[PDB]
């Protein structure tokens, strides 16, 4: 049975450097400018490709990619095959509105950096506190993207694009943004979810706090001020703060002294909301399951400590830290909002 | 639905990966000795890792690797009443394929493991360039030079491709082997781009009457075991092709373009003699793809094939059959093997 199981396996490395190409080729994008419904040949996805027009044998390259992804169910084959979306790769097109999609977040996941570091992984197992990222690039993750700058934009602009998605889902389920008048992003990257917060919540005065070679980068929103520092040093004074996707970074104590020096900022009566992809009880072949087991692989590659956490975990970092009433609330796919107050 | 998709699209690279950690830790084969239908914890597993033996975190991130990809169905996932009242692990058919064999250590391991290495996945980093640049070659953009020459100048390389080539050699002849007949009357057998000379090896070892020789690169043959009945050559296929009374050419057709397809060909053509035959073994291109293991086997070396070296694609039936024609053959005869596997002979 060799030879059935040589399909099976042979295909994993291949069908996600054939979409990463796609991407790079923008051609999700190509396809949808024909029509969000349409059909459309290799040599017609190329005829828009102005890199590919001295290049005769750019379709027959470009066939052999997308009719892997084809069978593959990233995109529809039918009969020169004509390729289509897909529920998938739907989400692979800039929306037209704003250019929102998974690119982004995509682009960083299956870059070089993390790729390199995914190389080492067999490490973490066997020698004591090795990290993978370590390992590969001589330095963390954090120090990396402070001498990288093409590493920094491509996690920063990868975080940014998936943070609008989430906060679109987000504001659908919850209201707890409402009739606050400050709010303070700890470890925000470069400010898109609070000037997307802001946007919603235009009493909210927004402020955006980041280490400084990310603050220096930030592009300047509407109603949010960037704050650069250190948040295992100290975190500014705020009425309100959010940490998404940044206890999922670091180990249990790190976590502790964060979310400590959040309460110190904190006036009583203020809360900090937790976003992140919350590990179920039980995993299986689904989207809640392998949401948080793709980063939880990522951050076990990428940064000592990190991972995803339950429910329970979460609330034992909170009452670590001081904070008294755990509120976690779902909103999409493992997706939680989960609300410590002081 | 964003926020299904992140799942669907986001865990393709992470299984490549987590899967190749896991081979490389040995986990199959060390799940594999608790004996048949063993379901093992993570703790289990690493107990039985001598470089873990102090870190008491190993556990713990193996079964990060793990969970992924029993969610994956690369391994079962169970627990116990006892445990009831860390999940279990167990080996799958897919995995079954990733133990060593006891006799001999055969598995798709070796092959997967080049499949997946860095040089083969910096290719896959430049593979755009395909579509974009007139005449780029995935690898020569990544490394500055093309795979063959590459791997003279980098033995860990040559090391990890002939022995993927080498070991997914075996499996493939036990498959031949049990359909095909054609080797039973042959008195001499020359394998033109042999690698390490293993296929032809295994050839020798089951037709003994088989005078056997394997020729390959200088960078190759420099590494060649030696094995029983097995005479090595080293040169340059596209310049001169030994005298044999039959040829095989595994995986060769499949790494170039039509001309240099035909150039090699008629070298083959020159060297044998009249009622001489070549003999072809690759995944042959279904007429229509699908959603099957068939389609698969041929789409997995195109697309590496396409980042690897200039020209290289898999060809259909009729395809072989215009190249075979265009060197001087006549009467192709296309065996079906195993799953798009083929034996496809060319006769002088
Ligand atoms: N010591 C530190 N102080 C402040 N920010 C830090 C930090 N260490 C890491 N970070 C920031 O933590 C962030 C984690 S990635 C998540 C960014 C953003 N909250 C989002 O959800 O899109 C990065 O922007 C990183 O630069
Ligand atoms: N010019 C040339 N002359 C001889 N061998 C060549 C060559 N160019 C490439 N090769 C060889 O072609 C082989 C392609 S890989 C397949 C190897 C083997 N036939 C198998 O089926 O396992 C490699 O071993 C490579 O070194
Ligand atoms: C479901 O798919 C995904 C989910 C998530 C991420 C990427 C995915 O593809 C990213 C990956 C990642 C990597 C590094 C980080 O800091 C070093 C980090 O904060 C994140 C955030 N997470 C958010 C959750
Ligand atoms: C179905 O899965 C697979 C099928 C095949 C290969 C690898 C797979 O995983 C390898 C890949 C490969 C790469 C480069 C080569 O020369 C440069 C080459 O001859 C081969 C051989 N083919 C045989 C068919």
């Amino acid at each position: 049975c060799y030879l059935s199981e040589t399909a099976n396996l042979g295909k994993l490395i291949c069908i996600p450097m054939a979409l990463r190409a796609a991407m790079e080729l923008n051609v999700f994008q190509l396809i949808s400018k024909f029509g969000t419904d349409a059909k459309v040949s290799a040599s017609e996805i190329a005829s828009k490709m102005p890199n590919a027009k001295n290049n005769p044998e750019a379709a027959m390259y470009l066939d052999r990619i997308l009719r892997l992804l084809g069978a593959s169910s990233i995109l529809s084959v039918s009969t020169e095959k004509l390729y289509g979306l897909t529920n998938s790769s739907c989400c692979l097109v800039p929306r037209q509105e704003d250019g929102v999609s998974l690119v982004e977040e995509l682009l960083f996941t299956s870059d070089k950096v993390v790729v390199d570091s995914f190389f080492k992984l067999k490490c973490v197992v066997e020698e004591k506190d090795s990290v993978p990222f370590e390992v590969a690039h001589g330095a963390k993750i954090f120090e990396y993207a402070a001498t990288e700058p093409r590493m920094n934009q491509v996690f920063n602009d990868g975080m940014a694009v998936f943070s609008i998605v989430v906060f679109e889902a987000v504001f659908r389920v919850y209201d707890g943004f409402l009739d606050m008048k400050e709010l303070l992003d700890v470890g925000g990257g470069i400010g898109t979810s609070v000037s997307k917060i802001v946007a919603k919540y235009p009493l909210i005065r927004g402020v955006n706090f980041d280490l400084p070679h990310v603050i220096s980068v930030a592009p300047q929103y509407p109603g949010v001020e960037h704050v650069a520092g250190d948040m295992f040093e100290e975190v500014p004074k705020g009425q309100n703060m959010l940490l998404k996707w940044v206890l999922h970074d670091w180990g249990d104590e790190r976590c502790v002294k964060l979310l400590k020096n959040c309460w110190n900022s904190l006036p009583v009566g203020g809360k900090v909301l937790i976003i992140e992809f919350v590990l179920p009880n039980e995993l299986g072949n689904n989207a809640e399951s392998f949401n948080a087991l793709i980063p939880d692989l990522l951050l076990m590659a990428l940064n000592p400590g990190g991972k995803e956490r339950t429910i329970s975990e979460y609330d034992d970092l909170g009452k670590a830290a001081g904070f008294i009433k755990t509120i976690p609330i779902p909103i999409s796919n493992g997706l939680h909002v989960i609300e410590f107050h002081k």
